[PDB]
C-alpha cells in the first residue's frame, strides 16, 4: 500500500495516497467508469466520451489542491493531514450516486417513475459511499492514517449532501471553509465547478475560460459574521461573474443541447418502458427494478450504462416497445426538434403543470386549414430552468472578498460597483418542444401547433417563427 | 510560386506570390517591431507578439471566409481576383500602427495633436498606397489579374471604409465582400477572431469563442436590396458570447490598469521627446514623433524601437523623456489609487477629461493629511467599454438565417435569446493614479481620491472601506 | 437529404456527406461507440476513454482532407467526386472489424481461442461494411450520388483489407495513389496514424510532435516506376523518421504500458474461461460464442465492451471463474509485473516458441533459497514485437521524395543521406515477465527464476536487476 | 516587500519572492526584454518573437519547483529557504549574457570578430550579475531574507557558469543542487525544459517531453560519495526522447537553413559596422559591438536594437553593414545550394572553415559553365550536432533509481533500454550557400558544391541527381 502517481489530461500527474486507492480499487467506486458523465451529449458532441470515474479523481485532486494550498498560506487554521485526507475522499466519492446516463437518472427517470421519492444523486452518493466502506473493510484502514471513522465518515458525508445555530457534526466552525471545497452551499464556488468546466471543455470541443489554478492562488480564509470563509481578492470578482457566464454558456451549447436532451428523453422513456420488466438482484438475492435499484446499494452497483445495451439486445416480447426507442436512436430516428420559447413577463412555468403541456401544444387552434390533427402523446415538451445556481439570486452577492492593504477584513462587492454590463437577472425558463411523428406533413403541423401556443400563453417569439410560421405570426400585434 | 508559412494561431498557410511581395518590403516589415498590446507586455510576459504575425493571420482568415462563401455559393460569382483583393485587405490592415500599437493613436496623438482626428486605419491606407509606389507592386497586381485603378480602392474601402451606395470598390451584388476584414455594419471580423485566439495564446487566456464554427455556418442573402453575410439563427448566443469575450478581454488584459499606466508612462516619454527627435520623410523634410503621421515615409521608421533610441540616448534635451522610461524599467510607476464608474445616466464627455485631476486634487477629505497633492500629481484615465457600437446593441445589426429556408433573411431580438443578457451595451471606467510613489503622498491620494467619488456619486471604490475607511460612512448611497 | 456538421475535438467541425450520414446512423457503426480505442489502456490512463467511433469520424475526414488537397493541386490527375467520397467512406469503416477492447481481442484473444483462424480486425471491416450496406439499403443511396456499388464497394474494401501484375480490381494503376490513403500497404504513412497519434495524444495527457497537416501541404502525386504515387518533399524525410519514432514512443509510454498489457490479458483470460457459457445470437437465430461471433456480423454487432459487463454482473455458477477474473480487476489484484528483459544478438523468439517460455522460467535454478517453488503455469511471458511498421525494414526505403526544382521527378533518399543519430535497426523484441501469484513470498522468488532466466539466456539485464534480485546478478560478468 | 504573481502562458500563475521581484525590476535584467531567443529564427518562424526576459522567468520558476519538490519529498536533505532561493536566483538570472540575437551573438559574431577570446554568454552572465547586484544595492536585500552574500554569491554564479570537490558555495552534502539550472553532469536541466516549451508554443511545433512528469519522479540519491539527483529506472526511454526532442528541435527550428543564413547576415553586417559603432560604458569610455561584452555597464546597452540602429543609420562609414539589413528587409538572402555530411571518421575542425569557400571556389566540375564564381562568394556553415556531451551518450552520465530500493542508485546501458536508440550521438551538417542570387550563378554554385562533395568523399545531397546530374554519376559510392 504506497502512494500511486496518476496522469490525468486536465491535471497532469495527480499523486494519490493509500487510502485514496484503496477506496478507488472498490467495485463501488470503478462502477463510475462504465456511467457517461455527459449522457445523451455523447450522442451529439463525440469527443465526450468521459466518464464519472476520471471527473472524481480530478474532483478530488482539485479539493486537495484547495485545502492544501490554504493550508501553506494561513498554518494558524490548524488544517490537519486528517482533514486533508477527508477532504480529498469527498472529493473522490462526491458523485458516486449517479446513476446511467448521469443527469438523465436524477433530472428525469426517476422523478418521473418515482413522483412520490424525494431522491438526488448526492443522497445516492452518501448511501454508496456507506456500502462501499462497509463492504471493503474500509474503516480500519481510515484507523491506519489516524481517521476516526465516527467524526470522519460523517464529515465526508456532509460534505457531500449538506447536514443530515451550526448544523454540522463532524467538523466544528472554526473547520467550516472545509466545507466549502467540494460542495459549496452558500455559493457554488466549487471544485466540482473547476473540474467539470475543464474536462467537458476539452472533451466537447469548446474551450474553457476560467483559470480555476489563478483563483486558488488569490484565496483566503477570512471571519465573514463570525465563520471563517474562503474569500477571493477583491479583483477577482469579474472573474468570478465569468465563472457562471460560463457556466451558464456550457449549458447552452452542449449539457441542455437540444438533440442531448432528446436523446436523453428518449432513453428515458425506454426505460420507463422497460422498469417493470428488468430485474436487478441485490442484497439478500432481492429483486430490484431499475427504478427501485435506488433503495439498495448492491444492486445499485451494478446499474450503469450497460443496460441501455442490456435492453437494445434483448429478444424478450416484454421489452419490445422499450427496445424499439433504443433502436429508434441507432437509425437516428429521433423525435424531432419543432422550436424554443421563454415565458414573458412575471410567468413562472411550475414543475406541477409540465405533464399538461403536452395537451395544450395540441389544443392550440393555428388559423390556418390543417389535413393532419396532432394528439397530447406526440409532442413532448421540455422546461429548462437555467440559473446561476442558486435560483433567483446572483451567487455574487454571497461571495466574500479581500483587500492587498487588509487581507484578513472581508468585504462585500455589489454588481454595481463591477459592471452595468452583467446580467440583470439570474433565472429564467427555457422551453423545448418535439414531435414524434418525424414525416413532413406532421412536422409542419407541429410547427403551426407549436408557433400558435406560442402567441397565445403569450411567451416570446420563436427565432425562425416567420420561417416555419409565416401564416401564424402576422395574427400577434407584440411580434411585428 | 506559392509559399508556405509555420503560423502557431492557423498552422501552416498558404501566401500567393502577389502577397509575398507585398510582405517583403520596408512597409510591411515594419510590423515586426511594434508589439501588439504595447504596454501590455510589461505586464503579461508572453505577450511579445507584434503586429507582424497578427497580419499575416488576419490576411489568412480573410482568404477563409471568403474561400467558403464562394465554395459554398458560386451563384455568388466571387472571382479569384476578389478573394486576392480580400486577403490583401486582411493583411494590409494594419500597417497603419504606430508604436506600442492602442497607445499611439488612442493615448499620444490625441494628446500632441488635439485638432486632428487620426485613426491607424487612415494610416493603414496611407502606408498601403506608399508601400505600393515604392516597391513596383501595381505592375504584379495586373499580372495576377487585380485591376489596380479599381481593386487599391477596393482594398482601401475594406481597410477604413467609404473615401445610396458608398463605395466604388464592388458594387452592391458584393457588398459582403466589405464584411470580412472590417465590419462597419456590426463589427463582426475576422480581425476580431485572429487577435481573440492570437492574444489569448501569448497572455496565458483562454480563447471561447470558435471562428471557425461560425465560418461553417454563414451564408450570403439579400438584406435591404444589398448581397450580406448571415448567421445561422442558432449561432446568436454563440455572437453574444463574441462579445462578451471582447469585453473580458479588455477587463482583465488591454485596459489592466497597469498596463494602461505604462502606455501613459511612455505616452509621457514621448510627449517629451517631440519637440527634440527628427525624422527624415519624402523630400527630405523632418517630422517629429507626432508628424510622422503625415508622411508615410517618416512613419516607416517609427517603431517600438523609438523606445530604446530614447532610453538610451545621452542629449541632454532628451533626459526629461529618458528618466520616465527609467522608471518604467526600475517599476517606478505612477501608482494606481483605484477604479471607480459614474452612477445613472451620467456620462463623462471627452471635453471633460482635461478637468478630471483637478477635481481630484480639490477634493476635501475631511482627514488629517501630510501632504497637500496638486492636480500635476493625479492621472484620471476614462475608459469606454462598449460592443463596439457605442449605445448600441450590435446583435440588432446582424442578420440571420434558418434551416427550412436559408435565402431568408430575418432579425432575432435579444428577448428572443435571453434575459441573461446584459440591459446596456456601454459603460465607463475611470481609474486613477498619483505620480508622488511615497507612503505619505499616497495615503493622501486614496483619501482625495474616494472623497471626489463621494462628491460625484460614482461607484464606491472596491476597497474604499479599507483605503478610506474615515471617508466611505459619509455617503447614505454606500 | 443534406450536409450534416460535427464538432470533433481534435479536427474541429467536420462536414459530412449525406452517403457518409447514412452509413454512420446505422447498428452496425453506432457499435463502434462501445468499444474503447485503447481498450486495457483506459485502466492506466483514465482520460483514455476514446472508443473507435470517433477515431473512425477522424480517418475518414483526414482521408477526406488528403484525396481533396492532392486533387486540387494536381486535377491532371482526374480526382473526382465519386474517389472522394469512397475515400471518405473507407476512411470511416476502416476498423468496423474492430472486437471488445480492441487491440485486445484480434491480438489476444481470437489467436489463442482460435488458434487454426488467421484472423484481423481488418478482415473483420470488409466483412462488417458488407453486412452494413446490404442490411440497411445502402446500395440505391450510393448510385443516388454518382457511385458504382459493384466498382465502389471493392475499392473501399481494397482500401481497408488491401488485395481481396496490378492486385486491385477497384482502381487502377494511374489512380494507385488512392490507396496510400486509409491503409498505406508500401510504407505505413496513412491518415490512421495522423487521427490516432493527435487523438490518442490529446485524451492520454501526452503531448503529440507530429504534423500532419504540414506533411499534406507538401505532397504530392509523382510517376514512380510506372505508378502514380504520393510522394514527399525531399526536406520532410526528416519529419517522416520522426513520425515512426513518434509511434514507436506511443507503443512504448502507453499503447505497451505494462499494466495496460497484463489488463488486456486478464480480459482475456476471463473471455476464454466465459466462451463455453455466453450465447450471442446471429443469423437465423443461430447461436454463437465470443470466439465464433466473428463468423457472423449479425452476431459480431452485438459483440463490443458491453460482454465486460455481461459477466461480471452475471449470476450463472457457470461464469463464476470469468466473473472472478473481472473481480480482480475492479480489486485491483491484478497479475504482477516480475520485469522486462530483450533477447541479445541474432537471437529472434519466433511465434511458435512463446508457449514455451513460462516453463523455461519456472526451469531457472536461481542459486538463491527459496520458501516457494513456483509452477510454469504460475508465470506469464509476453513477447512483443515493436517496429517502425514492416519487420526489419526501413519504412523510409519505400517512400519517394520530390524536390523544389523538378516537383514531378520522384527520388530515394537514404538513412546516410540524412543523419547519423538515426536508429540502426528497426525491430526488437520486449519480453515482459509476470506472475499469477501475487504475494509478496511468490513475488520475491518470481524475479530470482526471471533474472536467472535472462541470465541463463543471455538477454540484457533488467534495469532493476541489481535491486530484485542482488544474488543472482554478481554471476554475470557482462553485466 | 510583498510576493508578486506573474500569468506566463506557458507555466501559469508563478510566484515571485519580494527579493526575485527586486532582481527583476533592474535595467540589468529588463534588457532581456530587448533580445529574442532564437534570434533570426523569428524571420522564418513568425510565431518566434519572445525574447530572453520571459525564458529566464520560467527558469527560475522551474528551477524553484524543483528544488521544492525535492525538498518535500525529502526533508532530510535539510533543503533551506535560503537554498529555494539561491536556485530560483540563478535560474532567473543564467542567461543574463546573451548579445543580441542571442546564439548568434556568442556563436558567430564573438568568434569572428575577436578570434583570440574565449567568451560564452554563460561568462557574460556572471558578470552582469555581478554588475546588476553591485550597482542596485542588492546584497543588503538578500541580508534582509536570510542570505548571505559572500557565500550565496559565489554558489549563484558557480551554478550559473561552473567551478576533490571543486565547489565553493555549497558542500558536498549539496552536489544535488548544482544539477538544477545548469546541469554539467549530464544536460538534464530545467533551462532545457522551460526552452523545449517556449519555443513550440511559439514555433508553432508541439513539444512531447514531459518536465512535470520528471520532477514528480526525480530522488537524491548517493552515488560515489556525492549527493546527486536521480531518475526512476522506468524514466530512462523519456531520457532519450528528451535528447532526440532537443536534436529535433535543432533541425526543424533552430538550425533551419534560412534562420540561419539571416544570423550569418547579420552577423556580417555587425562584423562591417564594428569599427565605426561607439557604446558608452562605464567612466565614458567607448566601446565597439565586439569590446561591449567587456564593460558590463557598455553591454547593458546592447540589445536587438543595434539592428535597427544599423539599418536607419545615415553615416557613410555605416553603408556596407545597411546595406545587408537592407537585404534582408527585402528578403534578398544569400542563396542555400545544399547540405551534405562527412563520412566516415573524418571530422572538420574550428581551424579550418575559413578555408571551406576557397575549397568549393577550386572544385573543378566537368561541365560547361557561364560564370566562374570566387571563394568570397560561398558561405560554408558546419553545425555540430549532438546530444550536448561531444561523442559521449549523456544517459550514461544520469543515475536511476528502482521502486524496492528507492535510495540506492544504479546506472542503465543503452543495450538494456533498445536497439532502436542512435549508435552515435555527435554528427556534422554542412551548408553551402551563394551570395550571387542570379540564375547562372546559382547553377554554377551548385555544380562547384557537388563536384566539392564528390572530391571531399561526403554525403551526397539530397537533391544530387537533379541539381547536378552530369557530376553525380562520377562518384561509383553514390
Ligand atoms: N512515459 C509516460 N509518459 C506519460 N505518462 C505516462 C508514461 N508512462 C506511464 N504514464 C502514465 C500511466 C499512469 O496514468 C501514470 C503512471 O504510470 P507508471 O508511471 O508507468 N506507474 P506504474 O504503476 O505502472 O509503475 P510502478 O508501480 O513500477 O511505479 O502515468
Ligand atoms: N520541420 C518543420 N516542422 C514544422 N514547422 C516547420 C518545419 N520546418 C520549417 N517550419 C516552418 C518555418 C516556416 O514558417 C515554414 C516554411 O519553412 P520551410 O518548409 O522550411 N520552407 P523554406 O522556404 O525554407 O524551404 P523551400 O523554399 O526550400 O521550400 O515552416
Ligand atoms: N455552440 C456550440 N459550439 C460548439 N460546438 C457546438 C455548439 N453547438 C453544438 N455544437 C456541436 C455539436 C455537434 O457536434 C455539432 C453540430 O451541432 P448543431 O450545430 O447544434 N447542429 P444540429 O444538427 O443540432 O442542428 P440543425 O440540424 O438545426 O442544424 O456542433
Ligand atoms: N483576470 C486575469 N486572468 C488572467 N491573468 C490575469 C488576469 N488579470 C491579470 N492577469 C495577469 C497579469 C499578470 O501577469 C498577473 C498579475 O496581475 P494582477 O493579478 O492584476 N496583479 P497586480 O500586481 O496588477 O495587482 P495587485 O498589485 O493589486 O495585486 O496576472
Ligand atoms: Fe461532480
Ligand atoms: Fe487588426
Ligand atoms: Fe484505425
Ligand atoms: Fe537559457
Ligand atoms: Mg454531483
Ligand atoms: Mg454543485
Ligand atoms: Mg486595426
Ligand atoms: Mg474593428
Ligand atoms: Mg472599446
Ligand atoms: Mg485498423
Ligand atoms: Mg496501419
Ligand atoms: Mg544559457
Ligand atoms: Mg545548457
Amino acid at each position: 500500500d504506497t502512494m500511486k502517481v496518476i496522469n490525468d489530461p486536465i491535471h497532469g500527474h495527480i499523486e494519490l495516497h493509500p487510502l485514496l486507492v484503496r477506496i478507488i480499487d472498490t467495485p463501488q467506486f470503478q462502477r463510475l467508469r462504465y456511467i457517461k458523465q455527459l449522457g445523451g451529449g455523447y450522442y451529439v458532441f463525440p469527443g465526450a466520451s468521459h466518464n464519472r470515474f476520471e471527473h472524481s479523481l480530478g474532483v478530488g485532486y482539485l479539493a486537495g489542491c484547495l485545502v492544501h494550498a490554504l493550508g501553506e498560506k494561513q498554518p494558524e487554521l490548524q488544517i490537519s493531514e486528517r482533514d486533508v485526507l477527508c477532504v480529498q475522499i469527498a472529493g473522490l466519492c462526491h458523485d458516486l450516486g449517479h446513476g446511467p446516463f448521469s443527469a438523465m437518472f436524477d433530472g428525469r427517470f426517476i422523478p418521473l417513475a418515482r413522483p412520490e421519492v424525494k431522491w438526488t444523486h448526492e443522497q445516492g452518493s452518501v448511501m454508496m459511499f456507506e456500502h462501499l466502506i462497509n463492504s471493503n473493510g474500509i474503516k480500519p484502514v481510515m484507523e491506519q492514517y489516524g481517521l476516526i471513522p465516527e467524526e470522519d465518515i460523517c464529515f465526508i458525508k456532509e460534505q457531500i449532501v449538506g447536514p443530515l445555530l451550526w448544523p454540522y457534526k463532524g467538523r466544528p466552525e472554526n473547520k467550516s471553509f472545509l466545507y466549502e471545497i467540494v460542495s459549496n452551499k452558500r455559493n457554488g464556488i466549487d471544485v466540482d465547478k473547476w473540474d467539470y468546466f475543464a474536462r467537458d471543455c476539452h472533451h466537447l470541443g469548446i474551450q474553457n475560460n476560467f483559470d480555476y489554478k489563478r483563483f486558488i492562488k488569490f484565496a483566503r480564509v477570512c471571519e465573514v459574521d463570525n465563520e471563517l470563509r474562503i474569500c477571493a481578492r477583491d479583483k477577482e470578482v469579474g472573474n468570478l461573474y465569468d465563472m457562471f457566464h460560463t457556466r451558464n454558456s456550457l449549458h447552452r451549447r452542449a449539457y441542455q443541447h437540444k438533440v442531448g436532451n432528446i436523446i436523453d428523453t428518449m432513453i428515458t422513456d425506454a426505460f420507463l418502458k422497460a422498469d417493470d420488466y428488468i430485474e436487478i438482484t441485490g442484497a439478500g438475492g432481492k429483486k430490484y427494478r431499475i427504478s427501485t435499484a435506488i433503495d439498495d446499494m448492491e444492486a445499485y452497483t451494478k446499474l450503469t450504462d450497460n443496460i441501455f445495451l442490456e435492453i437494445l439486445y434483448s429478444t424478450d416480447p416484454k421489452l419490445k416497445d422499450a427496445r424499439e426507442i433504443l433502436k429508434q436512436i441507432e437509425y437516428r430516428n429521433l423525435f424531432k426538434y419543432v422550436g424554443e420559447t421563454q415565458p414573458t413577463g412575471q410567468i413562472k412555468i411550475k414543475r406541477e403543470d409540465y405533464e399538461s403541456l403536452p395537451k395544450e401544444v395540441a389544443s392550440a387552434k393555428p388559423k390556418v386549414l390543417l389535413d393532419v390533427k396532432l394528439k397530447a402523446e406526440d409532442f413532448i415538451v421540455d422546461v429548462i430552468n437555467m440559473d446561476y445556481g442558486m435560483q433567483e439570486k446572483n451567487p455574487i452577492d454571497h461571495v466574500s472578498f479581500y483587500c492587498k492593504t487588509a487581507p484578513n477584513r472581508a468585504i462585500r462587492i455589489t454588481k454595481n460597483q463591477v459592471s452595468q454590463l452583467l446580467p440583470e437577472k439570474f433565472a429564467e425558463q427555457l422551453i423545448r418542444v418535439y414531435c414524434k411523428k418525424v414525416d413532413r406533413k406532421s412536422l409542419y403541423a407541429a410547427r403551426q401547433y407549436f408557433v400558435q401556443w406560442c402567441a397565445d400563453r403569450n411567451f416570446t417569439k420563436p427565432q425562425d417563427g416567420d420561417v416555419i410560421a409565416p401564416l401564424i405570426t402576422p395574427q400577434k400585434k407584440e411580434w411585428n
